[PDB]
DNA sequence: GCCAATTATATACTACTATTAGTACCTAGTCTTAATTCCG
DNA sequence: CGGAATTAAGACTAGGTACTAATAGTAGTATATAATTGGC
């Protein structure tokens, strides 16, 4: 009787549905949405979504240029800039996904998961491992914060790199942590 | 100039190196009929333009959620509250680096968080300090059964020790200084 | 039977005849455009126009409101800065209709008036009437061109106001003209 | 409170307040019938909402090109190439300023203008220097009668004096050179 | 001169676009007639 | 309890919105069957 959603509601609905899974038709959506076929055609019109073989060549064609690396998706937070093998910052905005239900705080393997990362992402060499790592939670870091994490390289050996990471939320430093990189030119 | 089998290994080659291309644009650069090349895609089991651009569409999708997004790291096996506790993590192609096919430092911390708070029965708990080694490589396919025991407990910090094996040999040890609190 | 104008055409020279006479309603637009009355209102879904008596009513709204002075319409050109009774300027854009049709030079009268209309702008006064003018074409004003006249007053006596005008093309003195301004506190 | 004639009073005045009302608003506002406001804006001749915007919106709208948009000013009456011409200009709303009822300077000018281009009977004539005087105030609903005579001519110019009337009184003195071209 | 290869031709499909048509409903009225209140 | 004032009820309108439905056309195929050409 009462279709919950109006047009401005639905259409909204419609427009997240299309970015979730590019690959549904407007049979589907029509079914979920309890419209005809017609409003779906008249909904994507409107927010000027491309039909559906028009979709999923734009995600191929996203894929064949190459565009953001194998490095890019491996990788815990936002990279924002690099300087190999002098100074490195990550972003991570905490979601949902990230803290403990009861609490609200983030998991431990969280922070240490963007500082790792940041750290692979800072020494410029064939192959890096991390051999050895001593952390520190300063603070509770809460839902909704973004972790700027600095990584800067304290020293180098032949056969190791030196990292110290410093994690803050808001100009507050909630994290510490020093990393023992093994390097190898090969 | 190309023969049946010399074009057949041409058109192959053509759609390999570009995907998008029409029937119609293999028929005008290869000087033959629209149906010669839905023969020769057929005989080289090449699906039409729509199946290619979805196949490559539907390969880089279907990401699984990175390892900071995800709750309990492993399978939990055994538990002894307070005392000792066991988790095993079969390696996966996500967990390694796609490179080297060495898993990704991160992946074995996580095991081990999760496995020492998992560990601790107690109302609020939280890791404030932790010292790691990675004395070996894990590999892909390798299968981590990391083991956390209580080694000390004070009024406000428990102390566990995690040691990570791949079969019979030591990859992974870890000291965990874990904050509880009763309330 | 080819029907001249395709949608994206037909939408633009929907947009353009709505915007020059907003009192249309959607059954002329179908008379006109020589398409069904709900393709037109498709058009003007898609072109983001509202209906007839919403148009109407935005029309209604910017006179009550009292958006744009009588002042501001009897004026030629477009005022850009005042200083009272101190220094002016105003724009003028030279249009086909500024033009003699088979010179393509701006008439003499349209430079007049934008240096009349800026004096009458500049003098705050309750009553300001020319009553004398001086003016002088150095160089002919094109199609195309931007007049910038600008007004300083020179002189006030008890009756009169004494301002110079001088406007320009890309830095190029075009026209030059004085005026005697005539003042009344009533 | 109010009865049937004081309420009427009080509905035209808020109409006349805010013309965007709504009956309901004022069915509302006068806790009285919807079929009552209808009743009482029939009788004191007050038309629908639709109505009532419609006039709000026609009254700042149809605007006719200002006089910098304009070929000839006034209506050419006489002419005698190079010699005299006259030229009639009945002053309507449009040239007059709203608030004091007096044509604004420009409107003169460009009679006057328009006449002497109108008198020169070569291919190229164009305004150089122009000297005028508003003699009299030109009001509403004046019919301003422009005499343009060339007074003087030289290789490269014509020198014209215009005379503009209303009645037979001089509102306007005007001395203009005119550049002329043969090509 | 045969058969394999190649082209022509005739049918259908999916997932659309662009357009036409048509219903129910909306606002803010109209115009009429009928019943029912206040107030003196 | 009367008539003037008021409200109620019913039937219509313009210029839409919002939605459903359906058609011709489209790309880039498919399936199958026939007819023609080219190569030894």
């Amino acid at each position: 009787e009462t279709l919950k959603l109006k047009k401005d509601k639905r259409r909204e609905a419609i427009r997240q549905q299309i970015d979730s899974n590019p690959f549904i038709t407007d049979h589907e959506l029509s079914d979920l949405f309890q419209v005809s076929i017609q409003t779906i055609r008249l909904d994507r019109t409107y927010l000027n979504i491309p039909e559906l073989r028009k979709r999923i060549k734009l995600v191929a064609e996203k894929n064949y240029d190459q565009i953001s690396s194998i490095e890019e998706q491996e990788f815990i937070g936002d990279l924002i800039q690099v300087n190999p093998n002098v100074k490195a910052q990550s972003i991570l905005d905490i979601t949902s996904d990230s803290v403990f239900h009861k609490t609200g705080i983030a998991r431990g393997h969280v922070l240490f998961a963007q500082a790792n990362s940041l750290c692979v992402a800072l020494i410029k060499q064939p192959t890096v491992l991390t051999h050895e790592s001593s952390i520190q939670f300063i603070e509770k870091v809460k839902l909704n914060d973004t972790v700027r994490a600095e990584a800067r390289v304290v020293n180098q050996t032949a056969k190791h790199y030196y990292v110290e990471v410093k994690s803050y939320v808001k100009h507050t430093l909630v994290f510490k942590g020093n990393f023992k990189m093994f390097y190898d030119k090969r």
